[PDB]
């Protein structure tokens, strides 16, 4: 199935929606799964939050991968245990153009349903484990530019709605 989804852009408030928890993993879950990745990929991003893309359910997509054929999928993602700090200058595809350095723990332990709706456990680190955490924020109506001061928050706002005016 080609994918349809719309990624959401600040300041869109459905962005700050705090998505449910999956009631079962059936085939409309597994297209939903399959249509973010789609979108994912399409867009150049390495993860997709459901929230993104205005489905407010907790389901998150993953491919930290070059190649492209890492498919990681959590379902009701659970954080079990972090550790350490670091940061990155993330971006987002909700927040295009703009980046900037975040705190996130080094690593982290997560429980999660897979695609099929198989539990599993995965402990990560670096890029994959900030990942984790950015996708995680989404599903509570968390953005990364919430780390930053406000003032940094309203550039961040204006420059995108800027972009956004000018395309079209
Ligand atoms: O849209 C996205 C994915 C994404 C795009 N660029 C990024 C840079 C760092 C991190 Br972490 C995540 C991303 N997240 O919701
Ligand atoms: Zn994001």
């Amino acid at each position: 199935h080609m994918s349809v989804l719309q990624v959401l852009h600040i300041p869109d408030e459905r962005l700050r929606k705090v998505a449910k928890p999956v009631e079962e993993v059936n085939a409309e879950i597994q297209r939903i799964v399959d249509d973010m990745f789609e979108t994912m990929y399409a867009e150049e991003g390495i993860g997709l939050a459901a929230t993104q893309v205005d489905i407010h359910q907790r389901i998150i997509v993953i491919d930290v991968s070059e190649n492209r054929d890492e498919r990681l999928v959590l379902i009701n993602p659970e954080l079990l245990e972090k550790s350490g700090e670091t940061g990155i200058e993330e971006g987002c595809l909700s927040i295009p153009e703009q980046r900037a350095l975040v705190p996130r723990a080094e690593k982290v332990k997560i429980r999660a349903l897979d695609r099929d709706g198989k539990p599993f456990e995965l402990e990560a680190d670096g890029l994959l484990a900030i990942c984790i955490q950015h996708e995680m924020d989404h599903l509570v109506g968390k953005l990364f530019m919430d780390y930053l001061s406000p003032l940094k928050q309203q550039r961040i706002r204006q420059k995108v709605e800027k972009l956004d005016r000018l395309k079209a």
